[PDB]
């Protein structure tokens, strides 16, 4: 309907550029404007964006057009027998995973937070807690339709003819062209519930240990908080959570009429019960210890979502902390094999005086074949650093350190990071440039991180 000159940033309300977005429920719209800016040849090009979850600066277009996606969220179909769901890019894994519960069927891959859009997350080739299991959202895809600049709409499949573009699209932050629909694979379901076994590690050295030890093959879903503050060897402590997805025969009889059935999420959160935080007197010493370890360690516990794999959900308004401004999130992963590595850019990470509380920590499993995919068999680690004197100098350095242990930051939480780090960290950046080069000549995509780490 409407074409509007807008100031967009990422999530981390960062490095903000003004463009005109063109907000439409009408597809042939979108193909009408792809085919003016390529009239032009491309003049400052365009950019899809989704619900700009992303941190950095992948889904805005200074001095350009953006095509916001989120009207476009049409369920065409859903089909148990198939286990297929075809859905306009548009649609979030919020409401598609309302929509595919009653089928009995699962969002293959979810991300710590439900609200990214389809076209969000095959272009980001979004990972979550299953990826050791399932692998990034792009394993999922059974087909999608891509706008090229030429204007056409091409029909893309993993495997068979424009398998080279499927996979340059996946993980490819929009750069390929616009997705318009997408049949994805679902996870068949009997429950809409997760069991549970909870373990907490005393160091770093533990926390390696237990995913290490093989039990990981035990477990279809698997992730923990760290310890990134504390010295040595209290730093790299973990609360892990691990599970499956739950049959119906395992839950109490309770919640057995309705396995699929989804808990609405509760009015009152932890900062609203308990206003001046949780702390007491016993919390740092050894009662403390002894009370996070046995409250964190459990076995065949039964969980919905919420409490599996949004536990920060509870935590309400407390640590983000006033937002997600002003603090800069930083994601990367190291190989496997390079454990004394990893071992060091955590200590590092600990020496800098710089304070991380939000930490992520899962290890990755076997990678799939788009060339600009983030995830890597190895050490996944986030952490939220507030902007602060040296900040950016430490973290281009950590760059470095990530970049000589073999391996690399994530496009969807960049906004600082170099081309040239980016190119050496991505070693299958030429091949993907290849492709886009092929599919779009006139540059009609393109992007503030498209110029900025010269992919364009
Ligand atoms: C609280 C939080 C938790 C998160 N947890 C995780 C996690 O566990 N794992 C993980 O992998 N990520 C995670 N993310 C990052 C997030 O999953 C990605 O940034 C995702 O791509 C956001 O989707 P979006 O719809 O907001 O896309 P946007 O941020 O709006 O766009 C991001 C990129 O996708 C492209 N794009 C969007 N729609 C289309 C389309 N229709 N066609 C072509 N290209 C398109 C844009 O051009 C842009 O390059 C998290 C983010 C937040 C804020
Ligand atoms: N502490 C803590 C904490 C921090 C973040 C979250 C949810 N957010 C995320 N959770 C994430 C989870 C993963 C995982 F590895 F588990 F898949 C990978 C990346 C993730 N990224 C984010 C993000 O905020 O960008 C939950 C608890
Ligand atoms: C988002 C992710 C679950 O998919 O959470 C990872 C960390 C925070 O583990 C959860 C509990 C043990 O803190």
């Amino acid at each position: 309907a409407t074409t509007t000159a807008t100031r967009l940033t990422g999530w981390g309300r960062t490095a903000p550029s003004v463009a005109n977005v063109l907000r439409t429920p009408d597809a042939e719209m979108i193909v009408k404007a792809v085919a003016r800016v390529a009239e032009s040849g491309g003049g400052r090009g365009a950019i899809a964006r989704g619900l700009g979850r992303s941190y950095g600066d992948n889904a805005q277009n200074g001095g350009g057009l953006v095509i916001d996606m989120t009207p476009l969220n049409t369920i065409h179909s859903i089909d148990a027998d198939t286990k297929l769901v075809d859905i306009d890019a548009g649609v979030n894994l919020d409401q598609l995973m309302k929509a595919a519960l009653p089928f009995g069927l699962w969002v293959p891959v979810l991300p710590g937070t439900r609200q990214v859009t389809v076209g969000g997350a095959i272009a980001c080739d979004i990972h979550g807690k299953n990826h050791h299991s399932a692998g990034s959202f792009g394993n999922h895809v059974r087909s999608m339709d891509l706008l090229t600049a030429d204007g056409e709409i091409r029909h893309l499949t993993p495997t068979g003819e424009d398998a080279e573009l499927f996979w340059a699209t996946v993980g490819g932050n929009g750069l390929t062209g616009i997705i318009m629909r997408a049949t994805i694979e679902m996870t068949p379901t009997s429950t809409a519930y997760f069991i549970a076994d909870g373990d907490v590690t005393a160091s770093l050295d533990e926390t390696i240990a237990l995913h290490s030890d093989g039990s990981e093959a035990r477990y279809t879903y698997s992730s923990a908080w760290f310890d990134a503050i504390s010295a040595p060897p209290k730093l790299g402590r973990a609360a892990v959570s691990r599970g499956r997805l739950a049959t119906v025969e395992q839950l109490p009889a309770k919640l057995r009429s309705e396995p699929l059935k989804f808990d609405a999420p509760q009015l009152l959160t932890l900062p609203d019960v308990f206003p001046n935080g949780l702390a007491n007197k016993y919390t740092f010493g050894p009662i403390g210890e002894l009370w996070y370890r046995k409250s964190g360690t459990y076995r065949g516990k039964v969980q919905n979502l919420t409490q599996f794999y949004h536990p920060l959900d509870m935590f309400g308004e407390w640590n983000r902390a006033y937002g997600p401004a002003g603090f800069l999130q930083y994601q990367f992963v190291i190989p496997t094999e390079a454990v004394d590595e990893f071992k060091k850019i955590i200590g590092v990470i600990q020496a800098s005086g710089h304070y991380s509380f939000l930490n992520v920590f899962k290890l990755f499993g076997p990678r799939n074949q788009a060339p600009l995919s983030f995830p890597i068999p190895g050490w996944n680690i986030c952490v939220d650093f507030p902007i602060k004197d040296g900040l950016g100098k430490f973290v281009s350095e950590l760059d470095r350190r990530v970049l000589e242990f073999g391996g690399r930051l994530y496009t969807a939480k960049d906004s600082r990071t170099t081309a040239e780090t980016f190119h050496a960290m991505y070693p299958r950046v030429d091949e993907w440039i290849s492709v886009r080069r092929k599919v779009d000549p006139l540059r009609v995509f393109a992007s503030d991180m498209a110029r900025r780490l010269e992919l364009l």
